[PDB]
């Protein structure tokens, strides 16, 4: 329930973003979407710290217009509640690399062909206060 | 025509936002509108280089919910075409202080009393590339 909403961010595929923010003290649920629609975004982060009953459990997936998505599930956590980070985004064609501030790197397919990326939201336990392009 | 557009920016008096963009080599028209509501603008931004048949002339005027706003005109410009620059905006309820990259300040009282600003959005022949908070 706290992150700050982009729009008009037209990325195209080659450039590198970098997000510099603050995690809450209560790192405990975050959301992430980064497309070009609401219900067309291209990656969607959902980390959960404790919610069902699990730990540092991370959930990853795509979605086209609301239809479907491959949702994956990675188990790296390279931060801490009340911890300032910040973690690198690159979106090209051919597949999507993303690094952390301290992890190996990690890249998923992006079964859709988007050259652009116009939408960007993002709401949880996790405070942005820099957005920086390229 | 040209300027990302933010929201759930929530500032407070007391803050202080530094933005750093590069305006296109025809710096001809700009837009900027940072408020709570789309009609509920404090302060909004819009130098012309060349116009009706001006030069250099800033205007610069406030509304609510699509109210009224004094608008008045500055005619200072510190800044060229094809040239990047950062503004330094600070909102506070007692007054408005704006800083540029190269001359003095200038401030202008908010008849409004908003204590947070929830809505940001330029387009024009700026290009912003990175949004710092405090």
């Amino acid at each position: 329930a706290c992150g700050l909403v982009a729009s008009n961010l037209n990325l195209k595929p080659g450039e590198c973003l970098r997000v510099r923010g603050e995690v809450a003290p209560d790192a405990k649920s975050f959301v992430l979407n980064l497309g070009k629609d609401s219900n067309n975004l291209c990656l969607h982060f959902n980390p959960r710290f404790n919610a069902h009953g699990d730990a540092n459990t991370i959930v990853c997936n795509s979605k086209d217009g609301g239809a479907w998505g491959t949702e994956q599930r990675e188990a790296v956590f390279p931060f801490q509640p009340g911890s300032v980070a910040e973690v690198c985004i690159t979106f090209d064609q051919a597949n999507l690399t993303v690094k952390l501030p301290d992890g190996y790197e990690f890249k998923f397919p992006n079964r859709l062909n988007l050259e652009a990326i116009n939408y960007m939201a993002a709401d949880g336990d996790f405070k942005i206060k820099c957005v920086a392009f390229d």
